[PDB]
């Protein structure tokens, strides 16, 4: 099984998997008896709110990695998921989107920033910049596939990455406290 997920890796093959659970971070597969990571990010062209469905099925997986020293293989719905992304992401590349504005769907949240698919680069929408308010927890304000209109600050081109802001649609309140709030209000 470990020469088979090796020569995989070099020869790009398709391989058979059973997905036995899903983590924070994505679903554990296992193939030929060696665990494998599928990343949240990566599990799905569309962001298929019922994740149910994907639990326990057999479906094949492209290796991109494997650690002969942790036993582990991370695996993601690759071939099929990498030449139709890479037109998509020159799209956007090309458009840019008057400064990356687009409508874009949550694939995933974290406590740092929230996962934003606009249709081939994934954006880290962070909690800080969700809303003003300096929120807890992402969850409360947008759900696992809520679409989100959201300003790019940040276009990272190298890695197919944007850093993304919720805030710059809501009138900047601070230039309205210079005319709100003088010193010395209580």
């Amino acid at each position: 099984a470990w020469i088979t997920l090796e020569k995989a890796y070099e020869d790009a093959e398709t391989v058979t998997g059973v997905i036995n659970g899903k983590v924070k971070g994505g679903f554990t597969v296992e193939l030929n008896g060696i665990r494998a990571f599928l990343p949240g990010s990566l599990v799905d062209v569309r962001p298929v709110r019922d994740t149910l469905h994907l639990e326990g099925k057999e479906l094949e997986f492209k290796v991109i990695k494997l650690d002969q020293k942790r036993n582990n293989v991370v695996v993601s719905r690759r071939a099929v998921i990498e030449s139709e992304n890479s037109a998509e992401r020159d799209q956007l590349l090309e458009n840019l989107q008057e400064g990356m504005e687009v409508k874009g769907i949550v694939k995933n949240l974290t406590d740092y920033g929230a996962f934003v698919d606009l249709g081939g680069v994934d954006g880290l929408l962070h909690i800080t910049d969700m809303a003003w308010k300096r929120v807890k927890h992402p969850s409360e304000i947008v759900n696992v596939g809520d679409e989100i209109t959201v300003k790019v600050l940040k276009f990272d081109r190298e890695r197919t990455r944007v850093s993304l802001g919720l805030k710059q649609l809501g009138e900047d309140p601070w230039v309205a406290i210079a005319k709100r709030y003088p010193e010395g209000t209580k």
